[PDB]
Order: structure tokens, then C-alpha cells, then sequence
């Protein structure tokens, strides 16, 4: 098969994996204002539910949640997930 594969034929940004090139969103985050990932002390168990497997724990679990049933991603797919129409304008 003398075709396909080995994509890219221009080459660009072939850094060593990452040499301080891929920065944030302009370090505009700083401390996300809330700086919850900075103020936190002793503990830090505060995050948007749903992230890991999450199984038996305190209270048994059931199906019809977010397990199984996935033979085709099908329409409705996420990857970016973002929305801000009340920014750089309404600050208070």
C-alpha cells in the first residue's frame, strides 16, 4: 500500500513533544477568579459530578445512567463544549 498513512507533508511545530509552546488560553485564566484550585486547603473535594466510573459507594447504583449503550457515537457529540455570551461585557 503505497498511499495514505504518514500524514503531513509540510512539517511544522515538530517540537520535542512540548517545549513550553502549547500555552493556555492566553493565561487569561490566572486563577479563574474563584481560584478554587488555589484557595483550597486541607481538602478539595469539589468538582462537577460525573467524571469517573463511579460505582458502588454509600448507595448502590443502577443502569440507565451513563454506562453501556454505545455502538455508534451517532449525532450529538461534544469535544469543545463552551458558551459565553455574557462576558467581556456583563461583569456586574
Amino acid at each position: 500500500r503505497k498511499l495514505e498513512l504518514t500524514k503531513a507533508e509540510k512539517h511544522v511545530h515538530n517540537f520535542m513533544m512540548d517545549t513550553q509552546l502549547t500555552k493556555r488560553v492566553k493565561n487569561a485564566a490566572a486563577n479563574v477568579l474563584r481560584e478554587t484550585w488555589l484557595i483550597y486547603k486541607n481538602t478539595k473535594l469539589v468538582k462537577k459530578i460525573d467524571h469517573a466510573k463511579v460505582r458502588k459507594h454509600q448507595r448502590k447504583f443502577l443502569q440507565a445512567i451513563h454506562q453501556l449503550r454505545s455502538v455508534k457515537m451517532e449525532q450529538r457529540k461534544l469535544n469543545d463544549q463552551a458558551n459565553t455570551l455574557v462576558d467581556l461585557a456583563k461583569t456586574q
